Order: structure tokens, then C-alpha cells, then sequence
């Protein structure tokens, strides 16, 4: 199986539609059962979200997701789950989801079946010593690079790739843009189906969080989670 490195990438939402990432992506992404997006036939959105670090906004974040009742699914690194043991505690405890962002965040086109089920499974020994709990295995490649290789060891270690439908720059520490930024990214590529990455590091990103899921649900989104998209399609 080819192990040449692929960056998950597509031309974003436009018109509220779903996007595509292509034939090559998307029958390369169906061999392996990795999707990118949820239920397209529904006003359905999935929030996800990669946690590196904590920049003092995850906390927040969970309490704007609780206040809207909704499903978060955070996929974390091993530094995350070292430093925030507590956050890791209350996205548990609060009915959220734990994805697998790799422990030390490596490019795993780089690494070995042997260095790979390492890499996964020592987030969960962390997140297990914690919570007493294992989610479903949900992962997401760290720096989004995979390759055949990376997404047929993962499967065969029991793990759903997920990807992501909605993404926008929220990451950059040097560079903040505040609230409006990104509450006017998550308004504008909204498309049924939808599954939104954010980050819970930059300026706001709580309070742009609230307003959008206040305003996606009164344009009439329902938001789901990881679970709920597989469960759903199952039968
Ligand atoms: C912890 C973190 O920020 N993860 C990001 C991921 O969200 C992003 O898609 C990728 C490319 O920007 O780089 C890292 O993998």
C-alpha cells in the first residue's frame, strides 16, 4: 500500500453547499471508511475540535457547549492530556467525546505500524488513568498528513478517521483576530452535513462559538456528534 504523504485539504463551502474534495481524495477516503462529512440530506452540524495546548479558552468553550446542550468531540495530543488533566475530566463528565490527535503530534506517514499503535494508544492509556473511560477510537492525523499507509494501519488498529468539512484560521497565537472573525467563518461555510475543526486557543473563540450555534439553530441546524454521525449512518 502507498505511503505518499497527503495533506487533507478541499475548496472550501461555497453558497451554504457541501464541499468535495475530489474523486481521488473521496475514493481513497471511502476505501478506508474515513469520511469528512456527516448527513448532507439534513441541517446537521458536528463540532470537532484539536486541542495541542491550552491557551485558557477550553473551559469556556465547555460551558457554551453545555449551555446549548451540545456534543463537543475534542481530539487531543498527549501533551494536552498531560497539562489538562482536569479539561479532559470535564469533557468526560460533561458528554463529550475523546478523539485521538497522536501523543506527541508527529507526522505519522513517518512512523511504523509499531510506532504508530504507540503514538495512539498511549493518548488513551492517559485519557483512561483519568476518566476510567474509553470513547469510541476516533482519529484525526496530526498536522491533517496521512497517506494509504497511515489510514489502513489506523483502521486495522480499530480507528475511524475523521477529517473535516469547515476550517479557518483560529490557531495563530501571533495573530488574533477576535470574535467576528471567526463567528462570520462559521456562518458563511455552514452547509448540511458540516463538520466544523475549531480551535479553543485564540481570543473569543468562546464567545464567537455561542453566537454561531445560537444563530445556526435559528436558521434551523441541529448539531450532532461523532457518535451520533456514525450511529446514524450504520443503519
Ligand atoms: C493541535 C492542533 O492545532 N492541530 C492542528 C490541526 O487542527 C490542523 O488541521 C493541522 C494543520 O493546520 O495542524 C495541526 O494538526
Amino acid at each position: 500500500v502507498p505511503n505518499e504523504p497527503i495533506n487533507w485539504g478541499f475548496k472550501r463551502s461555497v453558497n451554504h453547499q457541501p464541499p468535495d474534495a475530489g474523486k481521488q481524495l473521496n475514493s481513497l477516503i471511502e476505501k478506508y471508511d474515513a469520511f469528512y462529512l456527516g448527513n448532507t440530506k439534513e441541517k446537521t452540524i458536528y463540532l470537532t475540535f484539536d486541542n495541542g495546548y491550552e491557551n485558557g479558552y477550553t473551559p469556556k468553550v465547555l460551558d457554551v457547549l453545555k449551555k446549548h446542550r451540545v456534543t463537543g468531540t475534542f481530539f487531543v495530543t498527549g501533551h494536552f492530556v498531560k497539562d489538562q488533566p482536569q479539561l479532559i475530566k470535564r469533557m468526560s463528565d460533561e458528554g463529550h467525546i475523546i478523539g485521538n490527535h497522536s501523543f506527541h503530534h508527529p507526522d505519522l506517514t513517518t512512523k511504523t505500524a509499531d510506532q504508530i499503535q504507540d503514538e495512539l494508544d498511549s493518548v488513551n492509556e492517559e485519557v483512561y488513568k483519568i476518566t476510567g473511560k474509553q470513547d469510541n477510537l476516533y482519529l484525526r492525523p496530526p498536522r491533517g498528513v496521512f497517506s494509504e499507509y497511515v489510514l489502513k494501519e489506523t483502521k486495522r488498529l480499530g480507528y475511524q478517521t475523521v477529517f473535516w468539512s469547515v476550517a479557518f484560521v483560529d490557531w495563530k497565537i501571533n495573530n488574533q483576530k477576535g470574535k467576528k472573525y471567526a463567528y462570520d467563518h462559521m456562518i458563511k461555510q455552514a452547509h448540511p452535513g458540516a463538520i466544523y475543526l475549531l480551535h479553543t486557543v485564540s481570543r473569543d473563540n468562546a464567545e464567537a462559538l455561542d453566537d454561531a450555534i445560537t444563530d445556526l439553530k435559528k436558521q434551523g441546524y441541529t448539531f450532532k456528534s461523532i457518535d451520533d454521525l456514525m450511529f446514524e449512518k450504520e443503519m
